[PDB]
């Protein structure tokens, strides 16, 4: 149960984003059903009066929490993976548009799950904004609880992998389009209950055999991390 409180733009705090540039939810449940139109934004996909402006090459960072900012950001018992996607905002996320910029799933030499190493970055996970044609787009950030994800959701609908799914709206000004966005793929759709990473047991199942969901991050992607950008303390 965790949500986006703003984002950061090369280490500068944007200010709280929720119901402002972030398409915020009424709030922190997951959402479970792959199939639901949810699965796009969230419960509550609209636009929003504000767009945070970037230039290709900023590192975005995306802050989550749990109940109030800088809290403990998420239950450790919700291990799993974070992805950021990207869609041109004119999509309003509908159609073959998410495409991946970044994946974390279970990290062998550090023995931790992207959600763990999220509790201990302040909620913090960052991209590089990708090259891509100057507008306005939706970054997708997009965790995945796996502690009840031994059950498909169709199958037990008290369990079932949570996403918890935030949709920011970001106007890229200055980018040479260097690599141009391609179509991606569709939420809801990308995810059945046959694709890799979604059924997944925590309790039997080693995480070093852990797949993430494809899709694959693109080869236009230039990166990113899950590490304290900023000190919302010192605010
Ligand atoms: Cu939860």
């Amino acid at each position: 149960h965790t949500l986006v409180w703003g984002v950061w733009v090369n280490g500068v705090d944007q200010g709280d984003g929720r119901n402002i540039y972030i398409r915020s939810p009424p709030n922190n449940n997951p959402v479970k059903n792959l199939t639901s139109p949810d699965m796009t934004c969230n419960v509550d996909n609209r636009v929003v009066p504000k767009s945070v402006p970037v230039n290709a090459g900023d590192t975005l960072t995306f802050e989550w929490y749990h109940n109030t900012r800088d809290d403990d950001i998420i239950a450790s018992s919700h291990h799993g993976p974070i992805a950021v996607y990207i869609a041109p905002a004119a999509s309003n996320g509908q159609g073959n548009v998410w495409v991946k910029l970044f994946e974390d799933a279970y990290n062998v030499t550090n023995s931790t799950w992207a959600v763990d190493r999220l509790i201990t970055a302040h909620g913090q996970h960052s991209v590089v904004v990708p090259h891509v044609a100057p507008g306005d787009y939706l970054f997708r950030a997009e965790i995945i609880a796996l502690h009840e994800a031994d059950s498909l959701y169709s199958q037990n609908p008290i369990r079932g992998a949570q996403f918890y799914i935030s949709c920011a709206q970001i106007t890229i000004n200055s980018s040479d389009d260097s690599t141009p966005l391609p179509a991606g793929v569709p939420f809801p759709g990308a995810y059945t209950d046959s694709t890799p990473g979604i059924q997944f047991n925590i309790y039997t199942t080693p995480a070093t055999s852990y797949v993430a969901p494809p899709p694959s991050v693109w080869s236009g992607a230039l990166g990113g991390s899950i590490a304290q950008v900023g000190d919302a303390s010192l605010e």
